[PDB]
């Protein structure tokens, strides 16, 4: 009940975009969008994006599996964020707001 069924990813290594976000996730379940973080003037990767599931319960098995992947060099994280998560609104965010917000923990 307290969860959405968004996730918060980060530490995405080299090369990791929108189509291997959607590669490597859309395995747990369906797909409802899939958004890379992006420097909104030179298009620049932030490494980190948002997903949301069609089904919550999805959501979950792909924190619990994709969370800590270590790939490239990189420790993937994963966080399933509580109940009223909206990508809409979270995309708009400084990095650095995130973090204050404690979304990123
Ligand atoms: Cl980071
Ligand atoms: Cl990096
Ligand atoms: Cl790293
Ligand atoms: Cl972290």
């Amino acid at each position: 009940e307290e969860y959405s069924g968004i996730i918060y990813v980060s530490r995405l290594p080299h090369g990791f975009h929108e189509k291997e976000l959607s590669k490597y996730f859309a395995q747990f379940g369906d797909l409802k969008e899939v958004r890379l973080a992006r420097n909104k003037k030179t298009g620049n990767s932030r490494h980190y994006g948002f997903l949301e599931f069609v089904n919550k319960e999805d959501a979950m098995i792909a924190q619990e599996s994709m969370n800590n992947y270590l790939l490239m060099g990189h420790l993937l994280q994963v966080r399933v964020l509580p109940k009223g998560a909206k990508i809409e609104k979270l995309y708009k965010y400084k990095k650095r707001v995130l973090v204050e917000k404690g979304i990123t923990k």
